């Protein structure tokens, strides 16, 4: 299954947040992890200006990966490191930390249990939030191919959807066994940036999912905007290889 997205709504987002994570949290409050050395943060934002409400300002040496909101907690992993930062999501204090069993710390999702990471190869991780120990690995794969570079992650209805890093993809894979569901193609959100003239907005990454209301919002690192999206699914025939070509960059 592949789906291209239609923008229901936009949103503004902070073209400086270098989006690595991206959590629903209730009532249009969104939380992110930003990346970027000296940029990098866990905010709390407001879904419909993208008003930072609160900003855990990390560490210079961070670089904020991938956010999830479990129990009343983010989860934050960072860049080219095991350690995860575990934020009250009221104040943002970093209040643990765990580590993980990743390469790295791109993305964090969770089904509300356990946290799903990835770290930008084709593995999903689960991981448990308690012991913070791997419970099972997802190799995800696509048509043969890892779907590598899963990034940013939500997880939606039983399905963890990853930003494939450098794509405009989305793959939705299954919190089952790693299957690769369905690959969501938002080629139009990036573009119909750069055709507003925010050129030099950087990739895709960030999937939001408020399970309240049902939005899908994704948006992208710089960009300005933050999209709810409806996923409608390709009806027609995708080129071979399309997905291939356009979600795994081969
Ligand atoms: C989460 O993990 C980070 C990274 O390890 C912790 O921040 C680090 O905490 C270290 C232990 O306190 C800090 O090193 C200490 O710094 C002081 C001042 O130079 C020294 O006296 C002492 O001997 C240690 O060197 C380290 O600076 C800090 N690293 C960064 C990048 O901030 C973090 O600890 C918590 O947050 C930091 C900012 C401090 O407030 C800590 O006291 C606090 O524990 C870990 N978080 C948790 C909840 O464990
Ligand atoms: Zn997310």
């Amino acid at each position: 299954r592949v789906y291209i997205v239609e923008v229901l709504n936009e949103f503004p987002h902070d073209p400086y947040a270098f989006t690595q994570g991206l959590v629903y949290a209730e009532n249009d409050t969104l939380f992110e992890s930003t990346g970027l050395y000296g940029r990098s943060s866990v905010r709390q934002v407001a879904l419909q200006t993208g008003k930072v409400e609160n900003i855990h300002k990390m560490d210079d040496s961070y670089f904020g990966e991938g956010l999830t909101l479990l129990n009343e907690k983010l989860y934050q992993v960072v860049w080219l490191k095991n350690i995860g930062f575990i934020y009250d999501r009221r104040t943002l204090s970093n209040i643990k930390n765990f580590t993980h069993q990743m390469k790295d710390g791109w993305g964090l999702a969770t089904d509300g249990k356990i946290l799903y990471g990835s770290d930008g190869t084709s593995i999903l991780y689960e991981i448990d939030p308690h012991t913070f120990k791997l419970i099972k690995k997802h190799n995800v794969k696509y048509n043969g191919h890892r779907v590598i570079r899963l990034n940013e992650l939500e997880y939606i209805n039983g399905e963890v959807w990853a930003n494939i890093w450098q794509t405009d993809c989305i793959a939705r894979i299954s919190a089952k066994d790693g299957t690769l569901l369905g690959w969501i193609l938002l080629p139009n959100l990036r573009k119909k940036l750069i055709d507003e003239g925010f050129r030099d907005i950087d990739v895709l990454n960030g999937i939001a999912w408020d399970q309240e209301n049902k939005r899908i919002f994704v948006t992208g690192k710089l960009w300005p905007k933050l999209f709810e999206i409806k996923l409608h699914l390709v009806r027609h025939r995708i080129p071979d290889g399309y997905i291939e070509r356009h979600c795994l960059n081969l």
